[PDB]
Formats: structure tokens, sequence, C-alpha cells
């Protein structure tokens, strides 16, 4: 005797192809999606350990670090933010957060939740912080950790990082960076920029399925986690024990949790494509695409949230909605008529812009010209 | 740009062979379930994804057996189910009782300490379950906010009866929380009938779906406890009041929470559908029957089972006692190299003294059990004459 099954599961799974040029999930390649179609291996199968070691080598490549303490967390990229703050901060520890968009606000939320003394450097969403802004705020607050968003997908803002680590280190402070939307889209040098903790997202520039999160921490950062008098609040992403299974220490592997092998298979292959082509050509192609996007947008009389090109994040461009234009009518027509994802605004850009992403397989000149055409045609047909 | 160069290990191709997965480990997924992964990673606000989501919620209500509006998934492996229940329901200083006769309860003791709880333990041996008396005593003693039970223990091969337990817990104003990872769709389970306040399962165990997405459900009484909380829970990522918002469990406009793993949610949809098609009961009946055969064939090898009373065995995991002077690894190795069969070693209470045989996913067939039994046999003979 059971309550009978619902009728909503009687039909098939039907997902159409979409051209995914939000900042959202990106298009993954054929090679990457085929990698999902494999045995969900055991935690302790040799073939899985092999894939994990290759993935760690690949992450040290795309992060540009020698950090042994390089792994994935099982979850979305939020998970990276959670783990850096959860692990590195005890009750009362002072964290400084540079806030000019919604991802800082998330970080402010979590750090309060883990019981930290949160200090906030506030700024306008459309301009970056100067080294002078950071120095004063570190002097004032004398924080254990600084948290900074590198590429803000909610603004289209790229925060320059050259020298912030030296400054952080002069004041005995760890430097933590979100590189979810920035990595493989612009130059990034974890070690030379003296970053003590970074994470990215599988579904942004890498063009891999969501659900698995690259993370890396510095020897200094490992040392602070080892020093803690109190245990971190979450077993699931305690980096001393997750690190163990990921074979980051001089220890026998122990079962911690069941890793999403299929997702990890897809991530290996995604890194492989970037290694094959080379990190520098991949970044340049994304840079060239963004130039083309700016040229086309200029030709159409449309503006960009971040006015100063120097400080624009190439992978996410926030296109301003002109007076008299309904944004959702454009987005809805594009999807319905071209299968194009033209995503609305978010955080500081809510209500005032669309977000145009150049990530994964949509990082080509041909995809950029189809975006502006479809966008243009979607305006005209919804506003005459 | 002068980047450190890429590693040569990425130069070659990915090669993941087919394996028969009859550990408790991950299971074999059907063709249909794996194919589902191969689809567009959708936006969090695409109608199509919202549709699949509603179908996952309907199908979860089915296999959990509940009308709970607060049914959803956590993005993560099943440990996330244990995290989120303890995390959401326990404030600094609240009192939690944890029935402990296995490694999954040790994990729950580890998590609950970290979250700042007053942890009480009811200890007991791994190879027999708790009486309703045993619970009732423990519940009087400690008068706790929540009790936490493992329904199906993949470390032992033990199944814990639950009929009655709900009404006892509620009498003392205590919530009942259950781990149904290794038991859901393997044995009967009635979330509402049995007055359960919190359950989760795993995608990779009985359902035969890929790991990474974790179904969870909480009662209207549990929801009210969380809303009553005097402090905010410690983890935004699995705060059910806001995760629950995106999954459309509440009378609020949907807000973005996190990027859900659309591909794993699609595979989960299909896995639930496979079970809906044949029907819950036939599916459970087939797995019971498979276990029966497994016991009869183990009996005919003169091998023993950690959990001695059949009335207390979990059919989905059977721990097979290593005979004295038998090298377990030499068996398991030969099983893998000659048959591509996973014969998993022991873990927790059963480490050093068992293999663990699983009847899960697409290996839940007579034909596959009969294959395990044959391959085990040949493996022993060839490595221990
Ligand atoms: C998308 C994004 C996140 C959140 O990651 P999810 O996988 O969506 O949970 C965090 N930080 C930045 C910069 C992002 O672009
Ligand atoms: C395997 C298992 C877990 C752990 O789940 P993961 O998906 O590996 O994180 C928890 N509980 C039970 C009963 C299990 O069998």
């Amino acid at each position: 005797k059971f309550t009978p099954p619902p009728s909503s599961l009687r039909g098939p799974l039907v997902i159409p192809d979409k051209i995914m040029m939000g900042p959202g999930p990106s298009n993954c390649s054929k090679r990457v999606l085929a990698a999902l179609n494999n045995t969900c291996l055991s935690n302790f199968h040799d073939e899985l350990f092999q894939v994990i070691d290759e993935v760690k080598d690949g992450l040290r490549y795309i992060f540009q670090t020698e950090n042994r303490t390089t792994m994935c967390i099982t979850g979305s990229a939020h998970t990276g933010m959670e783990a850096l703050l959860c692990n590195l901060l005890e009750e009362g520890d002072i964290v400084l957060i540079a806030n000019n968009g919604i991802w800082a606000e998330r970080a402010i939320n979590m750090a309060t939740r883990y019981g930290a003394d949160v200090r906030v450097l506030e700024g306008p969403a459309d301009k970056p912080f100067s080294m002078t802004d950071f120095k004063k705020a570190i002097e004032q607050h004398r924080p254990k950790c600084l948290f900074v968003v590198h590429g803000d997908s909610s603004s289209g803002l790229l925060q320059p990082l050259e020298g912030l680590g030296k400054i952080c280190h002069d004041y005995d402070c760890l430097l933590l960076v979100d590189a979810v939307a920035s990595l493989c889209g612009v130059p990034f040098y974890m070690d030379k920029w003296e970053i003590d903790g970074v994470y990215t997202g599988s579904q942004k520039v890498l063009g891999a399925p969501p659900g698995i999160t690259p993370i890396s921490i510095s020897p200094k950062a490992l040392e602070v986690i080892r020093s803690r008098k109190t245990p971190s609040k979450v077993f699931y992403w305690d980096l001393l024990i997750l690190g163990n299974y990921w074979g980051c220490y001089d220890e026998q592997k122990r079962y911690h949790h069941t890793v999403p092998s299929n997702l990890i298979f897809a991530l290996r292959e995604a890194i492989a494509q970037i290694a094959e082509e080379g990190l520098e050509p991949v970044i340049r192609r994304r840079q060239e695409c963004a130039e083309q996007m700016y040229r086309g947008l200029q030709a159409m009389g449309l503006e960009i949230f971040v006015k100063d090109p120097e400080y624009r994040l190439p992978t996410v461009t926030c296109i301003m909605i002109p007076k008299g234009v309904n944004w959702w009518k454009v987005s809805e027509y594009a999807m319905n008529n071209f299968s194009l994802e033209i995503q609305g605004g978010f955080g500081p850009t809510m209500g005032i812009a669309w977000r145009a992403g150049i990530m994964g397989e949509s990082s080509t000149l041909q995809r950029v010209n189809f975006y502006l055409y479809a966008f243009k045609e979607s305006l005209k047909a919804t506003h005459p």
C-alpha cells in the first residue's frame, strides 16, 4: 500500500539546445558532456584517483600556484566562499570585506553566520578600489582576513589585484579571492600576486557542468587552519579532512564523502581543452570577443554599466536598459525566436541592465555577432 | 603572459571502464539515467528547469511517502542531508540524542558538536537494533529537542525498525530525524505514517542515479521549529528557509539562491521516474527477493553475515564475514581484474572482518546476484585452494 505516483513523471525528459550567453551556466563542449557518460566510480578506484591527480595538476595550472592544498568541494561555487570563511575564521576573528556588489553581500552574510567580527569597505558598484583604499581600511581594522571579488558577474567590474597581497602580508593578513567569473577569462597568478585562498566555478568560463568547485589555499593559510583551537563548523568542507581524501597531505587517504565522479570527469576534460589550446590564447580569444562586443554595442547606441574599459571584466558585460524599453520582453523574444539566453540584471544592476556573458563554448567571434543580431532584432520586434 | 606550462598528464584521453558496482558504493545507473546528464546546463530561472524541479518534488513526495510541501534537494553528496538537518534544527546549546551503533552516527556526533549542540549518545552494538524501550529510556533521561536514527546502515548491513518511534518522540515534544540513504526504495518507508520530521537520501545508493544531488524533506512541525529559531543557522548554503524559497516550497516570489546542478537533477528525475513506472512495491519486492537469493547462495558457500537475525538485515547491504586466514584483498583484486566486479571491503564496525555486497540500482536483479555469487566463488577458489 502506497500513495500512487504522480502523473507528472509519465512523460519523457525534453531539454532543448539553448545558446547560453548569460553569465549563468555556459555551453559545454561535446567532449565535456560525453565525459558525464561513464561509470559512477567508487571513492577508492585507481582510475578515479588518477583523474583526481590530473585535475589537481590542471587546477594548479589554471590558478597558477604550486599549492599542494588544491582540491574541489562537492557543490556550487557558493561552496568556495563558505569553506574559506568557515575554515579560516574562528568566533571573534576580524574579517575585512571589500563590498561593491552582491557577492560581497553574500560573504558578509556567511561570515556573520560563522560568528566573525565583520568589517566592510564600501564602494560604488561601477568603479574599483585603489591600493590606497585597501591600505587605509587594513590599517584601521587590522583584520585576520581580507575578502575581495575579482570579477563581479553582477556589475561587469574587474578589480585589479597587483600588490594587495604584499600589503595584506605586511599587516599579517591573509588575502582571499573569488575568481568564479574571472578565471581563464583574464590573466591570473595566484602565487605571484600572493593570494592565500581562491575558488572558481565549473559552469562559468570553464564551460563545465555545475556542481563541483575548484579551491586552493597557501601554506600560510593551511598553517592558520592547523592553529585553530576550535574545530571549524562544517565537516563536509573542513579542508584538513577533505584535503586528506584529495591526497593533499602526507597521509593515507580516508573516506570523507562520495565525490561526484561524473562531474569530475567533465571538469578534467574542460581543463584539458584549455591546456591543449593554452591558457594565454584562451584568455586572448575571450579579450578579443569582448572588444567585438563593445564595438557592436557602441554601434547600437547602448551603454555599459562600467564606463571605463580598463576596469571592465571581459567575460560579463552589463548592457544598460534604455528609457522606454521593457527588458523581459527582449529576453523572452530572444529565447522564443533564437534560443538565445539574454539574462536580466542582478544585485547592483537589478532593473537597469542585461548581463551578456562570454564563457565556455560561446567565446567566439561568431557567437558574439549572433548575440548582437538577435539582441537587435529582439528589440525591434518588441518595440516598434 | 609567461604562465607556468600545463601538465603532460592532461595530454592523454579519459578512459573510465565499465564496472559491475555491487559494493554499497555508488551503483550502476540505467542507460536512461546516464543519458539524461547529456543535456543543456539550464539557467536557474528557465521554465524547463522549474518544470523538472516540480516533477522531482512530486516524485520525492512519492518515494519518501509524505505530502510535505517542504521537500527539495541540497546541492552536494548525501553527507549534506545530515549537515542540513542538524544545522537547521539545532541552536547553540539545544539538546540532540543520537542513537549510535555505527560510523554514520559517529559522523552525526562530529557534525552536531561542531554546530555547538549538547550531544547525548545512546550506545549499542553494531549487529542488533534499538528496542522502542531503549529509545523511550534515552528520551526520558536527556529530554532532547531532536532524536537522530540511522534507518539503513551501510557499515553493518543492519536495519532499524521505526514503527512507533515517531509517536514516542512527539509525546516528549521531540523531533525525529532519520538517515534513509541506504534504505529508501530498498524497504518500505512511510514518512508521514511513521511521524518522521526529517529525512534525506542519496542519489547514488538505491535510486541508481549519479552522486551530487541530495533529496531532503521536513514536516510542518520541523519547519515551525526552524522559523522559531532565536539565532540564524550557520550555513547560508543549506538554510532551508532560503534554499526552500528557490525550490518554491513557500508563498514567496522565487529568489536566486545558488546554481543548482541541472544535469544531476535531470538524472535524478529519470531515476525517480523509473521507480514510478514499475511502482514502488514491485521495486521493493524485487530487492527483497534478490537479497533472499544472496543469503541462500552465501549459505551454500558456508559464509556468515555480520547481522545474524534476518528480521533485522538491510537487503541493500550484506556484510560477508571473511573466514579465518583468508586475504580479503586478494579476492577483491582478482574479482576486479578477471570480472570487472566491485567486491568492496569493510568499513567502520565491519573494517577488517567483512566484505560488503550491495543490491542497488541496476544490479538489483536475480541475474546480477547470481553473477556476484559465481564470481565471488571463483575468486576464493583461485586465490585460496
Ligand atoms: C555565479 C557566481 C557565484 C555563485 O556560484 P554558484 O555556482 O552560482 O553558487 C559566486 N561568485 C561569483 C563571482 C559568481 O560569478
Ligand atoms: C554512503 C552513505 C552516506 C554518505 O553519503 P555520501 O553520499 O557518500 O556523502 C550517509 N549515510 C548512509 C546511510 C550511507 O550509506
